[PDB]
């Protein structure tokens, strides 16, 4: 297949709305648990032809997923797939939405950044508990809401491979290194240049473009809307800037 110089899943697949949805992961180390969810709920959609428009629940990722690792301490993305096909994940929207079985419990925050949320601050929350219980006004029992995968897999270190992946079956979820200079984003296309390791980050891979010659991903964050350009950032692309292709996972409905 030729790729195309830009691609943005948002104007691919416009009647999946996940896929322009910003989310937040709070004072909690579920980076690794929305990156999964939200490319999930995204290829739900994609993958059924619209028929599966649903915003999938990170509490129910985060909290009851055993070989994911640490909940709010952190995680591994491959199991959070493997979840995902074995087991499946309910619905659920943020906390002020208050939607689907099981709703994020924590709000809103600022991620090293400025704007209009209290600081995220240096504190975590515990990890919750696995409640296996829809809210109250949501009429459908908690197994009876599990959307599965029949498939996981990790994509190749490959640049067009992953372009590939994207442009066929959807959003893909990717870990990268975060140094501290990326904690100062504010807009454009990030490369590493100061600032020591602080781990691993896990986020969703939209598409990809270039400007000013500057070939880019455009990445969707979970630190809000007021992180970055709109809750997005873009990073070089082709030279596995900060592992960038080297930690990409997904899967499919069929
Ligand atoms: C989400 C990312 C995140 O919350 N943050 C940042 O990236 C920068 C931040 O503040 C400055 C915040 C805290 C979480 C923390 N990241 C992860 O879960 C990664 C995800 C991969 C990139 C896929 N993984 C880990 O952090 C990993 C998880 C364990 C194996 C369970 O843990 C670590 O790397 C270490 C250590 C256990 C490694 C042996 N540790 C828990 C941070
Ligand atoms: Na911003």
């Amino acid at each position: 297949v030729e790729i195309p110089s830009s691609f943005d899943s948002r104007k691919k697949w416009p009647r999946c709305k996940s896929i322009a949805t910003i989310r937040d992961q709070s004072r909690c180390g579920s980076c690794w648990a929305f990156g999964a969810v939200e490319a999930m709920s995204d290829r739900s959609c994609i993958q059924s032809g619209g028929k599966q428009n649903v915003e999938l629940s990170a509490v129910d990722l985060l909290s009851c997923c055993e070989s994911c690792g640490l909940g709010c301490e952190g995680g591994i993305l491959g199991p959070a797939w493997d979840y995902w096909v074995k087991e499946g994940i309910v619905t659920g929207s943020s906390k002020e939405n208050h939607a689907g079985c099981e709703p994020y419990p924590f709000p809103k925050c600022e991620h090293h950044t400025k704007g209009k949320y209290p600081p995220c601050g240096s504190k975590i929350y515990k990890t919750p508990r696995c409640k296996q219980t829809c809210q109250k006004k949501y009429k459908t029992p908690y197994t009876q809401d599990k959307h599965r995968g029949k498939s996981s897999y990790n994509v190749k270190n490959d640049e067009k491979a992953i372009q590939k992946e994207i442009m066929k079956y959807g959003p893909v979820e990717a870990g990268f290194t975060v140094y501290e200079d990326f904690l100062n984003y504010k807009s454009g296309i990030y490369k590493h240049i100061t600032g020591e390791t602080l781990g691993g980050h896990a986020i969703r891979i939209i598409g990809w473009g270039v400007e000013n010659k500057a070939p880019y991903w455009l990445i969707a964050n979970s630190w809000n809307e007021d992180w970055g350009e709109n809750g997005y950032f873009r990073i070089v692309r082709g030279r596995d800037e900060c592992s960038i292709e080297s930690e990409v996972t997904a899967g499919r409905i069929n």
